[PDB]
């Protein structure tokens, strides 16, 4: 059933938005709308231009009758900065101060609207990494991992803090003892390029634990993103990582809490 | 300024990313610096397309207090096709688990699958007045978020570990009493809660969750599970929707039975 341009633009927009990071043959669309490849290409130029102008993302086109298009979610620096500032202000509330130097995030992480933004910012920053899968550890980071994975078009793998399983010992920020994390061996292909995502990085042991867990799968760290990094941790982590926010050494007794920008802007050109 | 074409693309993106939200025509008129008449015409193009393509319903509410609202909906034919495909995939003997369980980890890890399940849940409960989605850690978490994002509501996660509320219940794995808790600061009392879970075997977990909401003057708006163990619709007095039915996996024999759940009852049988 043929759609005229207006109907195709609408359906193509929905289809692209719901199939990010997937190379779609022009052929799939020409047959879907029983339209000429040339009309589709024309429609895609309109979408590509609107997507860039509105800060939705990039449409990459591969020419030829055998060509295709790929939608790449991307966030403009201006929106990233504004979103992060707003989010930081929201967290810089003494009522969130938690024992041990932690921050209460449960409410913000319960909101798909916020997670969507966070996920897209991670997806944007790591758009060009060849990611095969997103990994995080139960449980606070799970929703962040799915948000990022949905923009990236890859599966999520959840490491458990408890079949043929692989296990690694690691230490946590509570400046505590040795714990173990595991992941079933049939949960991930060898050589996978992994984006590690977590909500909070205090000491860096949880992430180092996941990075070490990856060596057991002969997998590679494709990138590392965290919502909040405790002040001065660039030290305890060997791999590059991206953070949206920095929690400056909080104090429960003084009931003060400072929150600054993470290092994310370094990732914008 | 936006030419009609660009405006349709942006409007489409805008509606798709703001479901279950009443948006005043004025907002669009201002965004595109255009007459309301032109916006309404675009909305008709989108409504028609969304309807024919099975994306959802664009609801236009007349009046200055009105506006437009995008409601994600899934056609019955697509839901049946999707559930069957999902069922066939789970009926693989390789997913065998002791105790009458099936391996769901790999599918619960795919946003593509989650998106569909979340949409089907959001579609069935589209007209219920839901304020929050609730699930219990940790398997159901991604399904909960998927449903919640289509419904425009926050997610609340019950912990099985300050002013905390608690309930005790018996899982389907162990007969030992368990405790699920939820911070009092995690949910507004009187909320219409859509409960979501991956697998309902005994029914205790969901029952426990139903009791826990009592403690908040909360009202169960609906219950949705991905898989229900054969023989559970006599262990729950509450109405629930399930996508698949898992017939007691063949312990000794390497076979597994999967059939549609009761979801068709929630489509146009209403």
């Amino acid at each position: 059933m043929k759609f005229r341009r207006s109907g195709r633009l609408v359906d193509l927009t929905n289809y692209l938005l719901t199939h990010p990071h997937e190379l779609i043959p022009l052929t799939f669309f020409s047959e879907r709308y029983e339209s000429a490849k040339s009309s589709i290409s024309e429609d895609l130029t309109i979408i590509k231009q609107t997507f860039e102008q509105q800060g939705i993302g990039t449409l990459l086109t591969v020419p030829g009758a055998a060509g295709g298009v790929k939608y790449i979610p991307k966030m403009k620096q201006a929106e990233a900065e504004e979103f992060v500032q707003t989010l930081g202000q929201s967290l810089a509330n003494p009522e969130r101060i938690l024992p041990g130097g932690y921050v209460y995030l449960t409410d913000i992480l319960g909101k798909p609207s916020v997670l969507s933004k966070v996920g897209k910012l991670f997806a944007s920053v790591f758009a060009e990494r060849e990611i095969d899968v997103v990994m995080t550890v139960a449980t606070k980071g799970i929703p962040l991992a799915y948000a990022a994975a949905s923009y990236l078009n890859v599966p999520v793998v959840i490491v458990r803090k408890d079949g043929s399983t692989v296990s690694i010992n690691y230490v946590s920020g509570s400046s505590n003892r040795i714990q173990t994390m595991s992941l079933a061996k049939r949960s991930m292909k060898t050589g996978s390029n992994v984006l590690i995502i977590d909500d909070f990085m205090k000491a860096g042991g949880t992430i180092n634990g996941m990075i070490n867990l990856l060596d057991e799968f002969n997998a590679n760290v494709a990138g590392i993103g965290v919502l909040v990094e405790a002040e001065g941790v660039d030290e305890r982590l060997v791999d590059e990582y991206m953070s949206l926010l920095t929690l400056s050494t909080i104090n429960m007794k003084e009931k003060s809490i400072e929150i600054q920008n993470g290092n994310f802007l370094r990732f914008f050109k």
